[PDB]
């Protein structure tokens, strides 16, 4: 499946790509404000996450930081990024279709649609000032909106026990996003998409 990676962003973002175990595709470019880079990534994927990091900086060998989504230092991310992180998230090739969604449960960076370029489905966005908005005790010094999780760490928030609800906090990326994830539990926002469709994700599509 191809997946166009557009930053429409004014800045510079560092985008990634990995199941968790391993990267999709490179697992990581630079794109400047207009760039596009176009991934494969492999049939069948399960739990892929796409994601911009800021403020990066890297060594002719790849290794560095990156002050929002790092994943381990990585410009080829062969893992998941440090929150705050807006996800596009996705499974491909699920007994015959695709499942994708926006997720906040990671905190907020910078703003995202994820939309099919294929036929048969919606895109979802998540494009509020989140960061802008972020409550105080959820601003990361470091850049972005912090879920709770990451904040305080607590079962209620980190939905330990697969029970929790929603939270003042939760109820903040909702209002601001009600087509992303808020929290673990929240009601879905999946998107169900026809098996091998593609797609693209756009970084401050607004």
């Amino acid at each position: 499946a191809t997946f166009e990676i557009v930053n429409r962003c004014s800045y510079t973002v560092w985008a990634a790509a990995s199941k968790g175990d391993a990267a999709l595709d490179a697992g990581g470019r630079q794109l400047n404000s207009g760039e596009s880079w176009t991934i494969n990534v492999e049939p069948g994927t399960n739990g892929g996450k796409i994601w911009a990091r800021t403020d990066c900086y890297f060594d002719d060998s790849g290794s560095g930081i990156c002050k929002t989504g790092d994943c381990g230092g990585l410009l080829r991310c062969k893992r998941f990024g440090r929150p705050p992180t807006t996800l596009a998230e996705f499974s491909l090739n699920q007994y015959g279709k695709d499942y994708i969604d926006i997720s906040n449960i990671k905190g907020f960076n910078v703003p995202m649609n994820f939309s099919p370029t294929t036929r048969g489905c919606r895109g979802v966005r998540c494009a509020a000032d989140i960061v802008g908005q972020c409550p105080a005790k959820l601003k990361a010094p470091g850049g972005g909106c912090n879920d709770a999780c990451t904040v305080f760490q607590t079962s209620e928030y980190c939905c330990t026990t697969g029970k929790c609800g929603p939270t003042e906090y939760s109820r903040f990326f909702k209002r601001l996003c009600p087509d992303a994830f808020s929290y673990v539990l929240d009601k879905p926002t999946t998107v169900t998409c026809p098996g091998s469709s593609n797609y693209r994700v756009t970084f401050c599509p607004t």
